[PDB]
């Protein structure tokens, strides 16, 4: 029994092997630091409405996938309080633009694990049974146990959502795809610091017959999810 | 006194800390392979051929000053043991099936003439070649191990395509703490707008993936 | 200018480049689950005195290295409460011998993160500025950020201590060594489920001119540490 | 549909899911450098009879597993001819004992890819369709594509053979086990530089209800292989 989600450039997953047991949702970096007042992204002066836009669509996808027993994974980008996992270049760049990782702000130390700004927003909070990946980079595979977790759960398909489209979401999709995972990006469930870069990161997926996977949207996914 | 040097770059002069030396810096030339950019293989080559002469100039300058040089080739073992099923299916669907015969041999298959690096940018002895089964040069390779034994800190990225293997390689390197410079006239893509956008993505958030420069600025300031 | 610790089969580190800035202590898995009453190792019926023996020697090494400003790393083997990072074989084997990972015991769920038995023992507890690695396997590199952290700190030399000698300690040493790190095993600062396997894991290091590194002891280290 | 091989400490694989499509033999480092006159191990003065002993048992296992269509994997430890993948400590230790990696010997440059001494021995040579892993370390996973290959082949179970028991074989088993692969070590199909270390590496597997997997022998495997 095959099932597909209408998607561009091909119906997804490629082979129609779409089941709760072999499919995970990943919700990438929906943290106050990336989409809320007083955090990292706000300190850089970007338009928060672009990264808040995906909240309600993700909420709908999350509710549907929880109700149908799909695996749910959440990521949080951040650093130990001792900053041992913070590259010096990453830190310096953030300080140069007045959004220093580990520096005090209105929601605590920016992008620092255990601080209020770093946590996942309440609207998309994890519940019992859902894996949280704490990552020190943009890619969710680099220096984490995500791959190990996917393999123990025998996950083949990944549905990607979160922020930002062109940074953590795209990097995560590229890493997953290289390792053979079959990935669907939900375009209304991501957002970026620049709308043009958001659209372009989406278009990049579709080139060469779906070089990184395929693209769909929250309504299409929720309507056809088995 | 200080050995501090910078290349003019956007959004910040690179490398961030000015620690720019032959011993801690590599050029990487990504996937300049016959099937993707050379006369015959695997219609429009113009956008992926454009970077050849700028890369040639950067390569010559960095060789002359004793910098580390690294080359990549995307490809698969001839038995296709390292080829994901989704990757294969997609390539077949668009009539460019990995491992299938084409005019320069089996497409994206190691040891085939089309898969090799173009003669204009061919490696010489002492330059490491990374053979990779994915877009990112770190995934399933020994690149990280090699960088670490050479104590490389700074990487200058060139090659094709800007938005696929180049960008992915830059993101992987960046996440691991490497300080990366993308040379915008030394890369190209299948779609010029995606090329420009992959470049712009580097610069956001004060240089989220590193910084961006060009062949002339590099050659003018390389120590 | 060069400094060496007396060690077998060669004075360590190989090149004498021994400094606080390029050297870390790692204290592996000194958790109640591995060395205390009521935990995983106790449930399997092994002799706790073998894995408690290293506590005082480690304490001495830790005090000396803290006082001289060396980087300090601690590991904890364990699993998320949802057990997503627990391989099915690992779990089955632990259940078959009556020491089931995730199953309730006198110190909480065995080898489960957040449970009392899982935490590092108070005698060797981390202080601020010391990195903790949470690992789902025996090797400290597998599915962790340890390599990322070592690289940002520019660590070249690693001094290994903890438990068990032949399992997590040896595996960690082998991983580190393969990646080019220069490793010293402190033989009186480790212990095992079997004393003979402890001795054998130590001897394995020394073969082929120090195939995994070199071997010393707490007193030799403390006496010559720069 | 379940099938088991008689093994210690438990019948293997744990769940009986033993099939040609999900099971590989790995033959580790059966190269002239490790078991032949004039190579690396011979230069260090170790007794070649210990590392030659496993050749006939491996030959039998290889023949049986080829005849039944199981996946076959081979490894070779070695270095790129420019030595870009050779750690400085690894090189220094090999030079100190008169067996310098990359230095000329009677079978070519020691442990250097493309040299006669480095190649797999004729008695156990690969045939087409059997993946060869070229590794710069002891562990077959470190800096290779082995994990990617195993995952695309959907391999779950690995049968380990080769040399040396306590170095490359044990390291590879520990890496695989940590990632959730189900591993069987064939004790008569490995050997080491020290017989006691060989026996101890085997015994280490069996502790804690099969901490690294299980242990059997060539005859038991061949008799019960489905």
């Amino acid at each position: 029994n095959r099932h597909f989600i209408d998607a561009d450039p091909y119906p997804w997953p490629y082979n129609g092997a779409l089941r709760p047991d072999n499919t995970a949702l990943i919700i990438i970096d929906m943290q106050t630091d990336f989409c809320g007042k007083g955090g990292y992204v706000d300190h850089m002066g970007y338009d928060l409405s672009l990264v808040q836009a995906p909240i309600e669509p993700i909420k709908r996808v999350l509710a549907a996938m929880r109700a149908k027993g799909y695996h749910i994974i959440h990521t949080r980008e951040g650093h130990r309080p001792d900053l041992a996992d913070l590259p010096a270049n990453k830190r310096w760049r953030s300080q140069r633009i007045g959004a220093g990782i580990g520096d005090p702000g209105p929601c605590g130390r920016i992008l620092t694990r255990g601080e209020p700004g770093w946590d996942i927003i309440p609207e998309l909070y994890p519940i019992e049974g859902e894996t949280i990946i704490d990552k020190p980079g943009k890619g969710s595979f680099c220096a984490t146990d995500l791959e190990l977790v996917l393999n123990q759960k025998r996950i083949e398909n990944i549905i990607l959502t979160g922020i930002t489209t062109d940074v953590s979401v795209s990097t995560t999709m590229r890493e997953a795809n290289d390792r053979g995972y079959e990935c669907l990006l939900l375009e209304d469930c991501c957002g970026a610091t620049d709308y043009g870069n958001h659209l372009a990161a989406i278009k990049m997926v579709k080139m060469q017959g779906g070089v990184f996977g395929s693209v769909s949207n929250s309504a299409a996914l929720v309507e056809a999810l088995p």
